[PDB]
C-alpha cells in the first residue's frame, strides 16, 4: 500500500539492490555479458512488480516492446531499468542509474533515481528539497555532459561563456550531479529517450531546478516516439545564462 512516489523509489531501490548482486555474480570479465544481464533482470523485476502493484498502468521501458497501449492511458511508467549499461559493467565506475517515473495526463508526477554503486541512494520526487546554494567560482560554469563527442552547440557557446564540461556517464548520474551541486548544469543534443530524461527530469522539478528542452520549451512525454533530441537540466539561476547563450548561438 504505497504512494505513486513511494513505490517509484522501493521499484528503483529494489532494481538497484538486483543490479548490484548482478555485477558481484557475473563480474567484469566480459562486460557485454555483464550489461545484458543487468538490462534484463532489472527489467525482469520492474516489470514484475508493476504488474503486481499497478496493474492497470501502462508501462514504457527501454528493455520491452511498446505495444502503444501507454497512449491511451491516463497513467504510464517510464523506465530505464539501467542507465549507465556501458558504466555498470566497468569496475569501479559509479555513474549508472536506475530511472522510474511515472508520468500522468500532463507531467511527470513521481518519480526516483537510484545510483546503486552510489549506497543505493534513492532520489525521490516527495523528499528531495529546494535548498539550493550556488556552488562554484563566480562568473564560470561546470556543465555535465556525456563521454562521447561533443556536439556543435556547446563549441560555440563555450566561445562567449567559461565552461568546464565534465564527463559523467549515465544521464542519471549527470542529472544528480547538479541536484548535488557537484556541476551546475546538465546539457545535452544529439538524441535521447524519454525514459532516459523522464526520472531525472521529475526529481529536477521537484527540487525546484529547472528541466527544459535546449529552446526552452517543455519537455513532453508519453509521445508516439519517445525520442527527445535535446536537454538542459540545471540550477534555477543558471536557466536564464545557459538559454540565453544557447538561442544567442543560433543567430
Ligand atoms: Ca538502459
Ligand atoms: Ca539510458
Ligand atoms: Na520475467
Amino acid at each position: 500500500d504505497l504512494t505513486d512516489a513511494e513505490l517509484a523509489a522501493d521499484l528503483a531501490a529494489d532494481a538497484g539492490k538486483l543490479l548490484l548482486q548482478v555485477r558481484a555474480e557475473i563480474g567484469f570479465d566480459q562486460p557485454w555479458t555483464l550489461g545484458e544481464a543487468g538490462d534484463r533482470q532489472a527489467n525482469s523485476l520492474l516489470l514484475r512488480r508493476l504488474q503486481a502493484e499497478r496493474p492497470g498502468d501502462a508501462v514504457l521501458s527501454e528493455e520491452a516492446h511498446d505495444d502503444l497501449a501507454r497512449l491511451k492511458s491516463d497513467r504510464v511508467w517510464i523506465i530505464d531499468p539501467l542507465d549507465g549499461t556501458r558504466e555498470f559493467s566497468t569496475p569501479g565506475r559509479d555513474d549508472w542509474a536506475v530511472h522510474i517515473a511515472l508520468w500522468r495526463r500532463p507531467e511527470i508526477t513521481d518519480a526516483a533515481v537510484a545510483l546503486p554503486a552510489r549506497g543505493n541512494v534513492v532520489y525521490r520526487t516527495d523528499t528531495v528539497t529546494s535548498g539550493a546554494a550556488p556552488a562554484g567560482v563566480p562568473g564560470t560554469l561546470r556543465i555535465a555532459v556525456s563521454a562521447t563527442r561533443p556536439p556543435a552547440v556547446l563549441h560555440r557557446i563555450r566561445q562567449t561563456l567559461a565552461i568546464q564540461p565534465v564527463s559523467i556517464g549515465s544521464a542519471g548520474a549527470k542529472a544528480m550531479a547538479v541536484i548535488d551541486g557537484y556541476v551546475d548544469a546538465y546539457l545535452h543534443a544529439g538524441g535521447q529517450w524519454e525514459w532516459d530524461s523522464a526520472a531525472p527530469a521529475g526529481v529536477m522539478l521537484a527540487a525546484g531546478m529547472h528541466a527544459s528542452r535546449l529552446d526552452g520549451s517543455p519537455l513532453r512525454y508519453n509521445q508516439l516516439d519517445p525520442y527527445l533530441p535535446d536537454l538542459l537540466m540545471c540550477r534555477a539561476e543558471v536557466a536564464p545564462i545557459l538559454l540565453g547563450a544557447i538561442a544567442d548561438a543560433w543567430r
